[PDB]
C-alpha cells in the first residue's frame, strides 16, 4: 500500500522524507508534513508537503482510488498556495474527468476547501514552536500575505500567522496577537507604518508621539505589505491606523483631547496662512497630534495613495500637519500674525513643507529651488546678508 | 508587366509609390520618404525603400523578380526596423534558406548599401527643417539607438541629432549648428542628461557655463544616457558631462592661474570637508562650475551617473571658491576645525548638493533634523 495509504501511523519522518525526496527532486527533507483523511459524505485523503525553499500552477498528484490521473490539477489548491507539494486520492471522482468538468467539480470543491484548512491548521502547528516557524514564515510570508489579500473567506486566520518587527519587538518577528497582549487599555488601534527599511520607519517623525507615550507601532517594510494591509481592516476587533495618513486617533484622553482642540483654536489663523502662502501643494494644513521633535509632517488621505503606495508603483494628496507644541511653529505663528505677507514667512513655510516632503517620502517637484531655499537659510544662520 | 522597383525611377509618380507603399503595409497613409536606387557592380541588386509617417522587420526579399521571402530581419539592422520596402538581388540562389542568409556575405553588403542609403534619405529630408522635424518626433529613438550600436555609422547618425539647447529657445537643432556658435578658445561640447528642459537649464551645474556665454545641450530623454555612452565627440570636439568630475572650460591664462591660486586656498578646507564626509564621498575639490550655489555633487569619470543609480555611484563634492557660504565656512574650520557648527553645516551642503544632483538621502529624517537645527540658528532659538 502506497505511503499516503497507510493509517496515519508507522511512518517516520525520514520516509515521509524519502517519498517526499521521490515526489521532489528535492536534495533535503521536507519542512513540514499534513497526512489526513476525510470520511463521510464525501471520502478522500491526502498528503501534503511544505518544503524548506520557496521554490519560486502546483505540483499536487491528484488519484482516483489508488490510480494516477494527473499532475497539475490547479483547481485541487489557491494559488497562494501553490508551494505545497503532496498527493491527493480520492475515493469517488469520474476518472475520465473532463479539463473543465473540474472548476464545476464539487467533489473538488469540498477536497479544495479541505486542503487549505488543514494546510492552514498545519501552518498553525508550526507557529505553535517558534524555531521551526521563524523557518517557514522566512520562505513563505508572501504566500500569507497573498492569501489575506486574495482569501476572504479565510483572512482571519491567516492574519493569525503574520510575523512582523515593532517598535518592542526589538531583533524579533513577533505576532498581531502579542502586539494585542501589550497594548494599553485605552488603546483601540492597531498602529502600523509602511516604508522601505526598519530605520527608516522606526525614527521617523509619524511615530514620536506615539513612541513618548509608550504606544506599539508595527513596522511594516516590504513592498507586498502594502498591498497586504488594505484588506487586513481589523485584528481581534482591533482597527488598523496607518500613522502616515489624516486624522491619527490616540488613546481616548479627554483631558488630553481639551487641550488639543485649544491648540487648533490658537493655531487655526497659522494654519489658514499656511495653507493660503502654500497653495495647491497641500489640501489642508492641521494641527498635529503625532509631533514632539518636529515641527511638521505630511500626511496622506486616507482613501488615497500612500506616501510608500506612489513611491512603490509608479515611481496622492497631501495635508501637512504643525506640530503645536513647537519652538519653530511658534515662532513661525507669532512672525505670521506680526505681518502675514512677510517674505521670511512665506520663504519658511515652504522650506518647512519641502522638508517635511523629503521626510515623508516624497521627491521634490524641483530640487534645486529646494537647494537655493537652504542656502538662504543657511546665510540667514551665519549672518550673511 | 514590370515590379514597380525594376521600373526607372523617372517613370513613376509619387502617387504610385504611395499606392505601393500602401499595399505592403495596409497603412492608411502614404509613405513619409522614398528611397528607390540600384546597384552594379560586383554584386547587382534594386531597393525600394519607405519611411512611414508613424513610428510603429517587413522588408521583401526577391530574386531574380522572384519572391524569395518576407520579413528578412538580417537585411536591415535593428535600429532601422521601421523602414518598409522591397529588396530584389540577382545574385542569390533562388532555394535561399532563412539560415544561409543571416551568414551570407552577399547579405552583408547588401544590408550595408541599405543602410548608408537610408542615412542619405534622413540627410536628404534634413535639407528641409519642417519635415524633418515630423520625421525626428518619430524616428529621433532610432537615430540614439544606432548611435550605441553601429559604430561604423555613428558620425553620419550623430549629424542626424537634434537637441534643445541653452540657446535654441524652443527649438531643436544640429550639433554642427551648435559647433558654429562655439567660442575661439571652446574645445568641448558642453551637455547636460535630466528630466525636463526647466529642470537641467536651472542647474547649478550649468551655472558657470551660462555666466561665461558658454552653450549647453538639453538631454532630457531617458534614451540619451544611453546615447551619450558612444558618441564620444563631434567634429574632432569631445562631448563633455556638466555634471562629471574635471569638467574644463576654454583656455584661459589669467583664468587657469587664478582658479589654482583658489585651489591652495582652499586645499586645507577641502581636506576638513573630507574627513568630516568621510567615504560618503572619495574627494571634495574646488570647483570651477558654480556661481550662485555653494556645492555640487559630480560624478566620477568612469562610475555611475546619477541617472544610472536611479534605475537601479562614485561621487565628488565640488565648493564653489567665490561663495560667502564657502569662505565662511573656510574661516570656521582654520579657527577650529573640531567646530561642531562645522561638521553640520559641512553635512548639510552635502546633502542638499545630493537632492540637487539627482541623487537620494540615505536617511532623509536625520537630514530633516538637520535642516530644523539650521532655522532655528537662523531664527534664534536654543534647544
Amino acid at each position: 500500500k502506497p505511503i499516503w495509504t497507510r493509517n496515519p501511523d508507522d511512518i517516520t519522518n525520514e520516509e515521509y522524507g524519502e517519498f517526499y525526496k521521490s515526489l521532489t527532486n528535492d536534495a533535503e527533507d521536507h519542512l513540514a508534513v499534513k497526512h489526513f483523511s476525510v470520511e463521510g459524505q464525501l471520502e478522500f485523503r491526502a498528503l501534503l508537503f511544505v518544503p524548506r525553499r520557496a521554490p519560486f500552477k502546483n505540483n499536487i498528484k491528484l488519484y482516483v482510488r489508488r490510480v494516477f490521473i494527473m499532475d497539475n490539477c490547479e483547481e485541487l489548491i489557491p494559488e497562494y498556495l501553490n508551494f505545497i507539494r503532496g498527493v491527493v486520492d480520492s475515493e469517488d471522482l469520474p476518472l475520465n474527468i473532463s479539463r473543465e468538468m473540474l472548476q464545476q467539480s464539487k467533489i473538488l470543491k469540498v477536497i479544495r476547501k479541505n486542503l487549505v484548512k488543514k494546510c492552514l491548521e498545519l501552518f498553525t502547528e508550526l507557529a505553535e514552536d517558534k524555531e521551526n516557524y521563524k523557518k517557514f514564515y522566512e520562505q513563505f510570508s508572501k504566500n500569507i500575505k497573498l492569501g489575506i489579500h486574495e482569501d476572504s473567506q479565510n483572512r482571519k486566520k491567516l492574519s493569525e500567522l503574520l510575523r512582523y518587527y515593532t517598535s518592542a519587538s526589538g531583533d524579533e518577528m513577533v505576532s498581531l496577537k502579542d502586539y494585542c497582549t501589550r497594548m494599553k487599555e485605552n488603546q483601540k488601534h492597531i498602529y502600523y507604518i509602511t516604508g522601505e527599511t526598519k530605520d527608516q520607519v522606526a525614527n521617523s517623525a509619524f511615530v514620536e508621539r506615539l513612541r513618548k507615550h509608550g504606544l506599539e507601532v508595527i513596522y511594516m517594510i516590504e513592498p507586498i505589505d502594502e498591498y497586504c494591509v488594505q484588506q487586513l481592516k481589523e485584528f481581534e476587533g482591533k482597527t488598523l491606523v496607518s500613522v502616515t495618513k489624516e486624522g491619527l486617533e490616540l488613546p481616548e484622553d479627554e483631558e488630553e483631547k481639551k487641550k488639543q482642540e485649544e491648540k487648533k483654536t490658537k493655531f487655526e489663523n497659522l494654519c489658514k496662512i499656511m495653507k493660503d502662502i502654500l497653495e495647491k501643494k497641500v489640501e489642508k494644513v492641521v494641527v498635529s497630534n503625532r509631533l514632539v521633535t518636529s515641527p511638521c509632517c505630511i500626511v496622506t488621505s486616507t482613501y488615497g495613495w500612500t506616501a510608500n503606495m506612489e513611491r512603490i508603483m509608479k515611481a496622492a494628496k497631501k495635508h501637512l500637519e504643525i506640530n503645536p507644541d513647537h519652538s519653530i511653529i511658534e515662532t513661525l505663528r507669532q512672525k505670521a500674525e506680526a505681518d502675514k505677507n512677510d517674505k521670511s514667512v512665506k520663504d519658511l513655510v515652504i522650506l518647512l513643507y519641502e522638508t517635511a516632503l523629503l521626510s515623508s517620502g516624497f521627491s521634490l517637484e524641483d530640487p534645486q529651488t529646494h537647494a537655493n531655499r537652504i542656502y538662504r537659510m543657511i546665510k540667514l544662520g551665519l549672518g550673511i546678508d
